[PDB]
């Protein structure tokens, strides 16, 4: 025939196709294979507790209405402007904060029907969605990801959601994170939503991200290790050196307070201890420790010889004591932070 | 008969049905059942004193020119697109900032239509409502929000909107705020407007918001408790380290400055005292007290022996009061301030 | 007749009625009476010399053609979305940066038409309207905002504003302002433009904001006095005290330049002083004097025994001088700027 | 006649009249006489090297087809709504980021035919202008933004821009910048964009704005000055007062530093040298050589009585030499810096 | 005949003309020629790791249902409202995060149709392109940026995308970046995309960015040379003065602390060293190892003369070995940091 004449003849008044209308108004419900592809990912933000993607979302689903055999040619890639002609299901994602389509050039929709109806809708997105976070084990932690795609106005009995059964989750060659590592398994959930205005499909997929430790030790954890040893010179220091003993464990206290204040700058108000502040407590109980001793050998000289002797011992025994205790409570926490991320993320 | 046909035949031109009519024009008001159900919650900004929140809005009322009793179905779950053709209220939030839909996909719409003429419609709306926030008593505060649904066009013998008798307010499982906690009960009250373009009809939820002092004792209750502890070591620095006491001294008191104006960042500018500025304003006046008193034994030490064991008088009485006052006021501080929240919320 | 019969016959192709041309096209003026009715006030930047409003814009004017008298009801309360069929004012404010409706459900709209032709037209809009501000007595001072609506099509041979007799404008009650106190009283003024293109009507409210002193006490008034004080204890520690003496100056001079630079970051960067600055100006120079004071004990007390004596003479002077001058200046400031803010806003 | 049929008789489908074809369509090209007025200036920001103004331009060309005589009226001022029935020039702005139109309460938009033909469109925009800026003399430069009107569809043979004989820029009175003086006088040149697609007409303006140094004197040019002559106090302390000496030069280079990357927080990471960067470069040696004289004097001083009035010396000459340099390169230095400001802009 | 005659003859219901329908339908593919000019570079973020650029996207391809002879004209440069009437290419940008069009007054768009049938299609555009960057060597690296374009809808059997033989891309004389240098020379590639749908055309430039260090050496290279300088004063400074050697340790060592934090504020959270990171590392070194050099003198000195010329031997020899050894730091940092940047960018 001619290629226009059968775009309009398939679909529209002449047919009597209705996009209003359910493939299998009263059959059985239309079954909808839904696979996606990761473009790109990023913008996670712990303070909104959210993250930003960018997939490719495709749908395959049958329509009886739009068989044909008569047009020579197998599938059918036709034009996007024409989407509107036809039933399209509608889906949502459960967890989405902000979303919006593309139209750079043109709008970038994909639209293919096959000879016994099958349709492949293709769209490209762009989501916000929100991810809640648990931050215990801050530094070191594994987050999870989800991605809902929900039906709003039909019911299981009109319209269910199903992953492809090979490769649902496609991620872009060569995407990578600069704070996280995209694991490459991936769960594929059952979720539905029960409302008062009834039973509503859902599919959901998992993204596990391991956070990378690289930049969270040069910012935060050699410092403040730094500020532990600077801490440490002061039992070098000689004991009659008030203003200068007195001066270093000012300013290590101080300088831990700031450095204890400055680890949760980017991240949100919660009201649970985290591994970052376990280990600055820790750091910031061995530098007031420190200032502590030498407020105890400037107590202890001036009492009028044992009283010389008594408290140079102090700072003798404060030499080794104060790195060796350091040393086992570097070994308690990073052996037990080591053994609670080989805990399985399921 | 067909689905199409019905669609278009009880509401049109052939029907006689008026989008711009509302149901009974000329009889008793519409009395429009309304209930919410809160998908997401957060974005809580004091500076700002808004809110966002991510709603489903129901609305329910009756049409009699809706009412059909040939098509075979109950209910009839219909597209989105013609809502449209269709009389709706004309519902707006009065402490909206801003406000939009979801096209994610489709419209994220949803509308029933009954044999009884019963209309249920729906929606998926994103919100930034204003909240008026008392920061009087701030870290332990319980913040009031308010959600008024209020008509625009139409007056009390027109339109009226009640909540569901039922579950007005649903809140989706598992959801949680990092800063507050959701009290599960929730006050329903009855606004109503009056302009001088006559009465409009309102109502209004109030949801109750206990901050979590979790990140607050560890941000700055604990950290300016211990700079009031650091300065107590002048008690026991020996008497004519000068420059070692009066740096104690000034380190202590220019610290508990900038955590004064440290603890005030992230709120609006407001004109009244809070209990954290009071807080601040006590562990000021005990570092700025310490230093004194080092000023008055460096006085008292040179006026030239009684003058030797006056001034070491007082450093001895000043290591056992300091703290005890200290500790007097925090048991006066923290009692207080766990009665007046112990008051009920309405 | 029927409802809808009556409003396409009013206005429309049958009747002749055309929305591009004025009610009375080539004869006296269309008088339009406004009032608005403020629902939110806020977001008071001075950075960016603006201010955000949210209002019910109320117009009225007379419309001949839109007489009726067959239909039995007195006024008219109809549907928005035919707002388009009908002639409506051009007015649009000249200090506007942005400006939006709101479609939160429906259109934020009313229209109402009575027998005589009288039509009254109301709508909700967000503005932002710029606002210069004169910062000089910046913590003390009184902004005026305007708001004009100004005709941008028609000039006063065809279009004219003119406000409501009784309230023009109307406060949401409640409605307060975290940094300002709005004036009960409100100027009505009459603007009026004269461009190259013509005359063009215009009316003008303006807002008076008294800005609230107590934030800034606490926030840059108390702490620089406190750091004033903190000053004065040089006088009274020991004279050979050097690095005690001298780093008490240091350190008291240069939290007072942190704290100058810090009152000006919430400003934009205006050219004149203000009384901020005029304040932490003279704070600085007395802590500056204060080191200049110990820079001459210093000096004076090593020139080889009149100079012990000459030299704690200088100490015993400062110990008065220095809080009776600043009490001076005190109240020298204070009074001064108590008087200029009697002064009348007109 | 009717105020009606005119409006849709001299265009149309009865007419003739096509807005696709430019009015002249195979004869000379089309002139559009052009010039705005500024209704607000500001946004001006180094970082992004943009701008933001608010205009009214003003477009004015002679179309043969919509003459006539018949109608009574001299000018016709006519609807907004109607611009899409007629011919406008394909204007647009070179140099624009964004832009935008407003639609506060109608179309802020105005059109004007008059009998021979001639029309006037008066449109209301808002825009955000690339400005190139050099910073070399940052605090006391003369910055010259621009404004290019650009076709972008149509050749010279089809299109050419002019700007009015009288007032091509004007500027609303009153209108004052933060920041900046607007000069009186402006330059109106003559672009000519040469692409691969052909030749395209172009014109532009200049804008002269003068830095203000007010702002700049009391944020970074006084403080640094304090803190020279806070270093200068070094040399009136006593000599063996090395903690006092040595934590005086500290303090002061160290604050030297933060005020010297304090000056640069606002502007673009720009890889030349300011006048900003000299003065910060110029204080920050002379503290640091003060450092280096009690360096050289604490040297001295121990090198075992000739070596007691030797480093004496050092001090004496150090106490008015210090002072003298930094007046000779404080004369040069604004002596240079006023110079190169009276250098003419052109 | 008439201009707009021959407009709506060419293409419409007439003509049979069909804009879904691709020139050769059935035949050989499609062959678009595609340059771009660039009118502007810049918004570099490393943070998000994009850029903005503003091109004209000009798109050539032949169409022969659009060839004419009748019409006496060459070209034929029409109005751009009819783009939606013919077909055009669905092009897309691959990695682009936001874009969007300009209508500051008109469609900033072209399209001229000569007489074989090739249409020339030009379109301003804002773009903001994904550019994942390798920060390893980050005060002086080579970035990479590229641009994508890629059909969404067609294969390599229907559309094909080719650059211009000449000029493919052309940059706007004197456009500048503040913080970069852009090569001359560009890379002009062939990605073709491989997904589950098809295969699909891409065609790729790339842009080389050299990062300018003039910023980073003011900024953070001289004033961590100034603190290591300011490190070296205290072996000079006299043994005894325990409080002024150890403060000189101190200072620096944390101010070296705060500016190594103050070079990675406007970077992302990267996991991997970078060359300021390495030179932030050895600065802190070696102002840490200076303050071990007096922890070290201060413990040998007081051992019961010895212990007095051996200690003060530790001081001469640090006076030149620490120097030194800086200087042969330099020499292998700079010299290996200037040989990794001759490397090819290919
Ligand atoms: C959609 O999928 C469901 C589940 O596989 C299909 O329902 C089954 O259909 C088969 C074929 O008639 C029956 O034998 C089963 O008993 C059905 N199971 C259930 C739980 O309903 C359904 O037919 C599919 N829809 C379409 C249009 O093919
Ligand atoms: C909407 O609700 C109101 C309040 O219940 C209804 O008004 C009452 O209607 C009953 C039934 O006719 C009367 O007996 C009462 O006297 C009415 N009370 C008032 C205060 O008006 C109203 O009828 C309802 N509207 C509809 C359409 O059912
Ligand atoms: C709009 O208001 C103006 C001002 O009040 C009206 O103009 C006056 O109209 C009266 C009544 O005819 C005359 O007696 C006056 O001489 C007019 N004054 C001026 C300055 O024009 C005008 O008529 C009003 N418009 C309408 C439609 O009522
Ligand atoms: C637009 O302006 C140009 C330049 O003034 C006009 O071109 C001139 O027209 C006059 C009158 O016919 C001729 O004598 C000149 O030789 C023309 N000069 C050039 C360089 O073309 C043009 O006619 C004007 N267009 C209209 C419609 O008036
Ligand atoms: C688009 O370009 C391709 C590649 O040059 C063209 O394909 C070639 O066409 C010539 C001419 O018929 C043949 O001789 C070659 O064998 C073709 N090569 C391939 C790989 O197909 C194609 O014809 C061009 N399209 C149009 C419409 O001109
Ligand atoms: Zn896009
Ligand atoms: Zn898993
Ligand atoms: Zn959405
Ligand atoms: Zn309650
Ligand atoms: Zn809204
Ligand atoms: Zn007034
Ligand atoms: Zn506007
Ligand atoms: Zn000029
Ligand atoms: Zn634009
Ligand atoms: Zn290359």
């Amino acid at each position: 025939m001619s290629p226009s004449d059968f775009l309009d003849k398939l679909m529209g008044r002449t047919s009597g196709y209705d996009a209003r209308i359910r493939p299998n108004f009263k059959g059985p419900p239309v079954n909808v294979t839904c696979n996606i592809f990761i473009n790109s990912f990023g913008s996670i933000a712990e303070t909104t507790m959210d993250y930003r993607v960018n997939i490719f979302l495709r749908q395959k689903w049958n329509d009886p209405r739009l068989a044909y055999s008569e047009y020579p040619d197998d599938s059918l890639d036709l034009d996007p402007s024409m989407l509107d002609s036809i039933w399209k299901p509608d889906l949502f994602f459960a967890n989405e904060k902000g979303a919006n389509f593309h139209e750079v050039t043109t709008d970038n929709k994909l639209l293919r029907i096959f000879k016994n109806g099958n349709v492949l809708y293709s769209i490209r997105l762009t989501l916000t969605l929100s991810c809640p976070m648990d931050l215990k084990n801050f530094p070191m932690d594994v987050q999870t990801c989800i991605m809902q795609l929900e039906s709003f106005g039909y019911t299981m009995n009109d319209l269910i959601f199903e992953w492809q059964d090979e490769a649902p989750v496609q991620v872009a060659e060569g995407l990578t994170l600069p704070q996280f590592l995209l694991k490459e398994e991936k769960d594929l959930r059952y979720c539905t939503k029960h409302y008062n205005t009834g039973k509503f499909t859902c599919i959901e997929v998992r993204f596990h991200l391991e956070r990378q430790m690289g930049y969270y030790l040069i910012q935060m954890y050699i410092p403040s290790l730094l500020i532990v040893i600077l801490s440490w010179v002061s039992f070098w220091i000689n004991m009659d050196a008030a203003p200068a003993r007195v001066a270093l464990g000012i300013t290590t206290v101080l300088t831990m307070t700031t450095q204890s204040s400055g680890s949760r700058a980017s991240l949100p108000k919660v009201s649970y201890v985290k591994a970052i502040d376990i280990w600055m407590a820790v750091c910031l109980l061995f530098v007031f420790s420190a200032l502590l001793e030498y407020a105890a050998v400037n107590f202890v000289s001036r009492q009028h010889k044992v009283f010389i002797d008594r408290a140079k011992k102090i700072d003798t025994i404060s030499r080794a004591c104060f790195p060796l205790a350091f040393l086992i409570f570097n070994i308690f926490y990073w052996v037990i932070y080591k053994i609670l991320r080989h805990e399985d993320i399921h």
